[PDB]
């Protein structure tokens, strides 16, 4: 409402398709984002998987 600010998903989303397209890994995930409506929650997603989590 406030702390947060919505800039642009396009760029989010775009993003996470060309992250997975230099990394290339579980897809799934960029599916996931595809829902994505927040800036952050998407950046994660793509991020998430980078990482691959840590037990989880």
């Amino acid at each position: 409402t406030t702390y947060k600010l919505i800039l642009n998903l396009k760029q989010a989303k775009e993003e996470a398709i060309k992250e997975l397209v230099d990394a290339g890994t579980a897809e799934k995930y960029i599916k996931l984002i595809a829902n994505a409506k927040t800036v952050e929650g998407v950046w994660t997603l793509k991020d998430e998987i980078k990482t691959f989590t840590v037990t989880e």
